């Protein structure tokens, strides 16, 4: 009882010393570039392995995209095309608000429209971004696939399989991706603006706060009017309440025990975001983007994860 509890402690102690003993041996202080893409062994070794991040450059110019794509560009290419829009009062879309986990209104706009939006030549309710995952590009935008690639080449060697998925992104300044982690292997290309990521490695998980939400949809009204609508259709999902700008270290005071990693991604520029790495995204005014998504394998690191994430509920620690 008073032993349990001593025992208790040392589990914590364990809990609470890993993301520092895990940080020093395998994070780096910086995110560090490479001015050409990795062989797919370099790559494979130096990076997915070890599941580290790098920003490599000079790996997007066979892509007419990034001397076409303008705001012009694709009102003039795909303006009439209607794409998945997402629309939000704040401009935080899949971000937890109250006691609720909230999704974003879903709207099938012109990118003409959207284009509109944000050169000032039309209004719209709330923000704007254009950030429907789950493969919107080949399958909302496929006439812009002619200025890129289908996947890249050396990357797809080097994990051994094609991109699950290949996303368009399109958004506003006030749109801000918050706080979560995909069981991904991310390529991030940027072709025009610039993304702005606030990273923590997946070790750093006993430090940043999870909680179990009842989710909900933005329902946008005629009156300009967003109100939070229960979804009845799912089980609560589990999202992160805490935002890396501004902390809110009163209430989640271990999260500076936790170290953020701070990364520009500009035009031309290609960012390898890990799997289960946490990552909070920010981008210019009309930043356009182009990501893919390998699935993760799912080895021991994996599995290491599911544990400390376990863990870290069983011990409350957050
Ligand atoms: O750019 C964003 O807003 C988020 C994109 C993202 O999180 C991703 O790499 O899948
Ligand atoms: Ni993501």
């Amino acid at each position: 009882g008073s032993m349990a509890e001593a025992a208790l402690e040392a589990v914590r102690r364990a809990l609470q010393e890993f993301p520092a003993a895990a940080r020093d041996l395998n994070v780096p202080r910086v995110v560090p570039y490479l001015d050409e893409p990795p062989s797919p062994l370099c790559f494979y070794r130096d990076w997915v392995c070890p599941n580290r991040p790098c920003i490599i450059r000079n790996a997007l110019q066979h892509w007419p995209a990034l001397q076409k794509w303008s705001l012009s560009y694709l009102r003039a290419t795909v303006g009439s095309t209607e794409v998945s829009v997402a629309v939000t009062p704040d401009g935080y879309a899949d971000a937890v608000r109250g006691d609720r986990f909230v999704m974003p209104a879903e709207r099938r706009l012109p990118i003409s429209h959207v284009l509109d939006v944000l050169e000032g030549r039309a209004q719209h309710p709330g923000v704007l971004y254009v950030q429907k995952q789950c493969s919107n590009l080949p399958t909302e935008l496929p006439q812009l696939l002619s200025d890129i690639e289908s996947h890249v080449p050396w990357a797809s060697e080097s994990l051994g399989k094609m991109p699950d998925a290949v996303n368009f992104w399109l958004g506003d300044a006030s749109a801000v991706t918050s706080l979560h982690k995909d069981h991904y292997e991310n390529l991030y290309c940027v072709v025009s603006g610039e993304k702005h990521f606030l990273l923590h490695p997946p070790s750093d998980r006993p430090f940043i706060p999870y909680n179990l939400y009842t989710p909900a949809t933005y329902q946008l009204t005629e009156e300009g009017t967003f109100r939070v609508v229960d979804e009845e259709a799912m089980e609560k999902v589990p999202w992160i309440p805490l935002d890396p700008l501004a902390p809110d270290l009163t209430q989640y005071p271990s999260y500076s025990q936790a170290q953020a990693l701070h990364c520009t991604v500009r035009a031309g520029e290609m960012l390898y975001l890990p799997a289960l790495w946490f990552h909070h995204v920010q981008q210019s005014h009309g930043c356009i983007a182009v990501n893919f998504w390998y699935d993760m394998e799912y080895d021991l690191k994996y599995s290491y994860f599911q544990l400390m994430d376990t863990l870290t509920r069983a011990t409350g620690l957050d």
